């Protein structure tokens, strides 16, 4: 029950790498990516963004064993970061953090390449 398969562990490690990333100043960038606002808190968002995505949705999908490989998980993270960069202006913190976390994501995948 509690022992993950290698693929489950890899998925978890990728997810945790993005979640736990702290920069050189101690700032945990993922805090604002965990959960989107509701449709009634920010309707404009859901009019603008075709496929809403946040880390909780990612985590839920992973916990359900719905990701069959790492690339499928990466695709959802990419969607999330691209949505943040579509809704928000390039000057904004959310846009900038999405770029940093995208780099964390890809470096992590590359680092785990051989497992
Ligand atoms: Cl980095």
């Amino acid at each position: 029950s509690k022992y993950m398969t290698p693929m489950q562990q890899k998925l978890n490690e990728v997810y945790e790498a993005v979640k736990n990333y702290t920069d050189k100043r101690g700032r945990r960038l993922s805090a604002i990516f965990l959960r989107l606002p509701s449709r009634s808190e920010l309707p404009d968002y859901y009019l603008t963004i075709k496929k809403p995505m946040d880390m909780e949705k990612i985590r839920s999908h992973m916990m359900a064993n719905k990701y069959q490989d790492i690339d499928s998980m990466v695709e959802d993270f990419v969607m999330m970061f691209n949505n943040a960069c579509t809704y928000n202006e390039p000057e904004s913190l959310i846009y900038k953090d999405a770029l940093v976390l995208h780099k964390v994501l890809l470096e992590t995948r590359r680092d785990l390449e051989g497992d």
